[PDB]
């Protein structure tokens, strides 16, 4: 049983495991760098958790940040052929929750939206929360509630498995007013 240091020991991590069992700790390890949480898979910054807020303050100034624990995100122009994602930050409970709406294109000539929120915080910190996403309309409500993913884990593997609010364009137009979609976001503790 010959032991190896974790890949991220050069960041402070002091664990040593057998060459096989690296996988587990190696991507649960808190010393793993955080990738830029923006749904834009085009900004490939990395760095430490404390640095994430700086990096968005600096390189993603166009992100609207919202009041408190129950807000309404107005995603504008969801039917624009060019529009592909909306993003914004919600400040409550002394944390920040990044809300991202990703438009993707599948079988139809149409698109599906995916909506999910992540916590600016650890995997452990994120389990103490839940979030709810509401699309509201005339005698209609589509709701999704789940546990926000930590930015450490990311949303890509959750988008992949539809583990978030999921809708296509005809659902959008049911709830879209003009070309804008109002998404009620509620964060809570648990
Ligand atoms: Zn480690
Ligand atoms: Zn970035």
């Amino acid at each position: 049983s010959v032991l190896f240091p974790c890949k991220y020991a050069s960041s402070g991590c002091e664990i040593t495991l057998p060459h096989t069992e690296k996988a587990d700790h190696e991507e649960l390890c808190e010393f793993r760098p955080y990738s830029c949480p923006c749904p834009g898979a085009s900004c490939k910054w990395q760095g430490s958790l404390d640095a994430v807020m700086p990096h968005l303050m600096h390189q993603h100034k166009s992100i609207t940040t919202l009041q408190g624990e129950d807000i309404v995100f107005l995603a504008t122009d969801i039917n624009l052929p060019g529009a592909v994602d909306w993003v914004m930050m919600q400040s409550c409970f002394g944390f920040h929750f990044m809300l991202v709406l990703e438009k993707q294109e599948k079988y139809d000539g149409h698109q599906q939206f995916f909506a999910i929120v992540q916590l600016i915080g650890t995997r452990k910190q994120a389990e103490n929360f839940a979030y709810r996403l509401e699309l509201n309309g005339h005698r209609r409500r589509l709701t999704w509630e789940a546990t926000p993913r930590s930015i450490h884990e990311g949303i890509a593997t959750a988008i992949m498995n539809s583990d978030c609010l999921v809708f296509d364009t005809s659902i959008a137009q049911l709830f879209a007013e003009n070309g804008n979609l109002g998404i009620n976001v509620t964060i809570s503790m648990c």
